[PDB]
């Protein structure tokens, strides 16, 4: 890239989807990385752990645009991923989700534009396509927000867009860690719904996906990655046979209100949607689902979990 | 009532709403109704409207937590209607629709919380079921924020709860209003699908539907009317009977994004709801709509209509 | 003109005044109108009654800055007449007063500073020359807001300035449209002080003078329309005249507390300002009053009166 | 009194005003007297002049409601004094006369009455009766600020009145000082306009009006002393002779644009006052001025003069 | 205790020292913990470990007061302890250190004093006794802006005090548990000065030292508890021979700036405090240190490593 | 200078401090002087002092933003002087000197950046080297606020840098006016600690330092002018003898807990700084104090004394 000699500020940067970044792009021409928030424990420990005079932390958060005002000053590209994004904690603090994940972004925004940056891409989830939730609906309601600016602003400005992925194999929410955990510990491995899909991305799929909107993406762009799916059945079957273990399989029912599958595009979406080769793209103005996309065998699920990080450590350790 | 002696707040009183509220109540044994709102030029209307000593009328607005406490201080119940309720709007300007319908809403129940007010009703709408607009997004989180603050608060101090109604026959967004127009003017009717439904709710309805939650409702509820519905073309058919009037219904396929029904309830919410009689009740925690209620015939929906003030007029005239 | 592919923005665009710009403006060379104002229904009348592509609006108000900087970028040209305008209201609530008509101006020129706007064009009333009540306490107050920021800013930047001027014809406060209510009622038509005087000012002249300071206007200026007056007797007979009318005239004696005459200039800015030929104009540092005056004839009345629309559309009707 | 074992803060309180107060009180019953301010250095000198320990300090400001807060917390009574009182300075910064006259009283109000504070007292001006100036609009929109919030609130909770008074006797604004001056300097005394007139008004006389307010103001009042007034001319006279002086008097004519004498009440005002005896009261809702009150002999001068401190430090020194 | 049907609320609570505090006192007759913080992530965490319903989590942050009212609405006690507390964070954003420390302190106290909150325990350094660094500097501030809170409410209403403690043996800062690593690891033990003191406090410790002060401390009182010390030698010295180890010991001089010893009282304030039994006490208004306390002998040190958790844990594991 | 044709801010300018600048500078090359604060009258004075047309007064403050940013706009170079520097003040309301000291220059840091502004020098006190009291710290704090504001910040934008000084002989807090006053008096001077110290720095050489650091400081630098120092003894007796007085000394023993000597420098700044001849500069990263510079006899003493103006007026005058 590409990224050569740019400054790249990354909003919500302690998590996963930030030291995915870092680690693709530290040892590149990139002048500087910068990590935005209020966690000094965990940029701490990312200090600690590249050692890397590129990498910037700085402290504060997106409800207080005095604190972003001093990350964003002189910044080339924002990767805007801050936000509360659990569901029971949206659900009883919405007020704090609406402050963070909506307001936030708009602070985001007007600051990024203030300083001339190039480029801001709003990280969002399938959640926000039929937002049952409160995190849901503020995720739906940040893309509003970002659409809406992107309206007002030329694009060779600051261009606005954003990306939704769904579940990351092996992250916190994936269900990939308990499996491995269960096979480790000689315990059955519980599923509820076995035929529940979920598309197929892992931690380089979604930064592949943000580096594609980076650079490709118009301004009120949503945009989403192609992705094959599996069953989770099939996924505790792949996962058995990779560690040639014979752990019980116990099916127990769907627990009554989980997700059955992600959706990534409503019927609506899709119906305005461009197909990209490997991604669809919605401009600002049936449905795109784990169940009717390129669903795997058993051995391709195998293929694919290989080429995950976490499972080739678990693998040799084992 | 009920309302004997109390000092009810309407915010967005200035409306249809506060209107119907203010005819049905007025003439009680209420000691005040305040009417809260921006507009100088739609309260002094009123004022010479009605000449009642018992309306007051309080400059300011719900993004203004000031302006609020004046308005709130020794109130007994409020019914919550202000909001930036407009689809286009909301879409252009979210971050608008952020401020007035989910933190303006907060500021409400911060304040009367703070006044002990007794109960807080806030209105909502069939489009925060499936939220697909910034106007319905913006809605559900409201929904989320009087959810969540009626769990913090004892219902013995403040009682927050909320209504949802759709379409107000005759109301602004009817259909009613420009078909009775093109009768008068000799006009043909449009229709686009002559099957699309709505529920069948004059303002008087609506009106008793927040009254019942204002009688009924336990802190956090969501309360919802039960309603007939009818297809648009059996309600061209029914005004042009009652109208005695002939003139050529033209029928011209979907508008490419219209509303074909309305959701009153979802899948998940009509699963946990109480039915109460005339009322369904959504507690704090397939689907109802208008396709799958009780339909009514061409005879029962001009029985409906007559039943309207608006259409009594317009009957009279012609 | 001169507004030649030019943006001018007009705050309380939804008016009378903001109507009659719009009017006149629009078949123009102007690039955009761009409405600014909280009320989404009249903005959507607005749009529905011109249907044209260059009215843009935007939602916000002046006491919120953010909201005024998303309508002010790339704006040329500012008319700035959002205010809270009425008596009783501004008495009962002059907080709300101040910070609508004084904060408010603050921060429309502080926004249009920032944008680089050219001009900013504040309309002021003739109650701010003895400023009685908080209406016209606050409306002298931002007269010195305007006239001091003048002071500050090269008028090369931004040039600062605003007008003056009182009733206008068959506008919200004018007697005419009661009067001829009452002609057409059959209704006699009462006058408290026949003498009392106004000056003669169409919603035509009002938006001559706004484009009058626009064009001549120095940097901290207010600007004043030189214009005849009538007594109300004079007027009342020219309305009975024009409809062929015989209405009785019931004089009741003066309401205590009237205004008897309209003061444009006091004492002190009438010796202080420069006649420059049909307007009078107060730089930065006895009275001109509708009693001292050109008077008008009952015959030139009616000549004046047969200029607006608003009585040309009743006179037909009739 | 009456003061009693109370608590009284004076905002503005590093004043001549304050000071008086002290004088007259501190030596009472009173449990306390709050000086409430910004200025560190006054506060200090104040302190160690009275070196009494219920004078207590507070640092902060009116446009703080925090740093308010924290000096009325247990309050019984408030004279409000704070304000930017200069022509030139509200006429360069009304937008800084706006936040500290208006906007200040408003948070003092609003902070009192949450403090359950007895007894707000707001100090206005002569010149807030004919608004000329951006000092006097400010200060008669502070008063349409307290009359509005009383109408508001129960007396039994708060009661909030104000106070007018004029030019004070050998204060900062009085003639009397450099009158004094150039007698001692062997000067002549310049006079422009020999009849221009003032109220007589020692710093006693205010602070006595204050205390009538204090005792018998009912909520929404503004009350003003009776008081007699005398030409320049006389006081410069009176002075003469007093120090049996023979300076010559330099009667120079207007400067064009001083006040020529002293307005307490509008014609508006007297018209709707109560003669209480010493006092005017108008309740909320031809002229007062120093013109049309007793006017005094140059012997009687005399005699008002001496029972100024100011005047007998004067008399005796030289 | 004395915690009996009470409510608890921590700030600053998913740390280490809310930790300490759950596991002591979840089990007891407490009503409920509320832990207070930003970070949903670790709130889950302790959520999964103790599943225990008296466990509530409040998502909000000092800075933001609405935020914290929520948390503190029927709250009894609260341990103050949310801080930006890193050398370098503070260093490089010290005005976020102020937003935090400082007025983040000020929220809280306003906030308990408003909901009656009877007591507050806020959390300080040694690193405040001689602030000169800028996390020390805020934390100096903080305590002064407690102790001056402190002497304007009275005690019965809410009592306000703050505790001290430094280096937690085995905690994040601690060199415990990098000893141990390099034990296991195999490598040697680098000491820079073997002469540098730390006084001698576990977690258990500083959560007693807490509930002391909850207990005993007047209101504006800054408490401490008296601790033997160890030099680092004497440390290193102890840890080998509890895990039988052999590892060299490389002594490589001063780090040109490290902390030499921990003052916990100034000569200043050892001068003015209390001695109590096991604390001092410094009421409201030569040094302690760990070089000036009572050392210990490698053996003694042994035995207080031994009531270590952390460090019985590594003990077997080894 | 150097001064010539630019336009120099002055905050807390209406001190003793700004009066010296104003002296010095009023009649250069220099094209304005702003003085910046919220005392009209203070401003008053200062303005008919000196009758200069350069001398431009602006009301605000720094806690103030937009009343910053208005004194700011084209402003070159600022000296950054206001302020609340009392102990007690401080120590009472430390949340008033963390607004006014602490954020309060972060505001005008952030306006001079935006506006441009060349050069901030930001004047300390000896008292944030030791930070022990209220006053102290948040002068430390101010320091490390600047000093990171400078790392984020290019020189060639806006150089942000600061001085320290301590008292300043014959000013406010300056024993030699109680002295002269005593001598004047026929009074004994009483000295509590004769060899107690203080550098000696008159009002003109703290000037001298703002514009040595103003020419030659480096963005993040802290300057401090070298000085010798005396005894307090010394200079009672250099007073006596300069005024041919007799007055008998009564020596007292230590107030417990005066300041004994005044340190400018740590051990650890001093370890760091550079010796630039005249001044020691501490770049953005034993002590040097008044006890260990050259220490003055009595008529070395008498010689400094004697280039002081308020010692010259004295020693006339008596
Ligand atoms: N003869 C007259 O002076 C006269 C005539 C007519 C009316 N009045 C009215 O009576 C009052 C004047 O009393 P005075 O003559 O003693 O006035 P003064 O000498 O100007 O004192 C007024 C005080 O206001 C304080 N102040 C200014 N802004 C403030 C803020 N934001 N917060 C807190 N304190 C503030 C100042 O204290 P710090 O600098 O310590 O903050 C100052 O000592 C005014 O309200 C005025 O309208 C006076
Ligand atoms: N040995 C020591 O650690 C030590 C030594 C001396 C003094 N102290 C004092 O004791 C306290 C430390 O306890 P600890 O060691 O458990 O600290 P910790 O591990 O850093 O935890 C402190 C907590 O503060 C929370 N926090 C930070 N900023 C916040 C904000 N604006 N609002 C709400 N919460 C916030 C964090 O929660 P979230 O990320 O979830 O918001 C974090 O878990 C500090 O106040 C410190 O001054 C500690």
């Amino acid at each position: 890239m590409g990224f050569d000699d740019k400054i790249l500020l990354i909003t919500g940067g302690t998590g996963s989807f930030g030291n995915a970044v870092m680690k693709r792009f530290l040892d590149s021409n990139i002048k500087e990385i910068r990590i935005f928030s209020r966690d000094e424990k965990k940029q701490d420990d990312i200090r600690k752990k590249y050692n890397n005079s590129k990498l910037k932390f700085y402290i504060g958060d997106v409800r207080d645009s005095q604190s972003v005002e001093t990350a964003m000053r002189d910044v080339d590209y924002v990767f805007h991923a801050a936000a509360l994004k659990q569901v029971p904690s949206c659900e009883f603090f919405p007020v704090e989700a609406v402050k963070t994940n909506i307001i936030g972004t708009e602070n985001v925004l007007q600051s990024a534009i203030h300083q001339n940056v190039k480029k801001v891409i709003c990280l969002s989830t399938d959640e926000a396509a039929y937002p049952i939730n409160a995190m849901g609906i503020s995720k739906a309601m940040m893309e509003k927000v970002f659409v809406a600016k992107s309206r007002n602003i030329r694009s060779e400005q600051t261009l606005i867009c954003g990306t939704r992925y769904g579940n990351v194999m092996a992250s916190r929410g994936s269900v990939i860690p308990l499996f491995i955990d269960k096979i480790k510990a000689g315990e059955p491995l519980t599923i509820t719904d076995p035929d529940m899909t979920r598309f197929l991305m892992s931690l380089e799929d979604a930064v592949e996906l943000v580096v594609h909107a980076f650079k490709h993406a118009e301004t009120g762009d949503i945009m989403v990655q192609k992705a094959p799916s599996s069953t989770v059945g099939d996924l505790a079957t792949a996962l058995l046979e990779l560690f040639e273990a014979d752990n019980a399989i116990e099916i127990i029912g769907t627990r009554h209100g989980e997700k059955k599958a992600e959706t990534l595009l409503t019927r609506e979406e899709y119906a305005q949607c461009e197909d990209m080769g490997d991604y669809f793209r919605v401009p600002a103005d049936y449905e795109y689902n784990s169940d009717n996309t390129h669903i795997l065998t058993v051995e391709e699920i195998k293929e694919k979990l290989l080429t995950l990080e976490y499972v080739r450590n678990e693998l040799n350790d084992y």
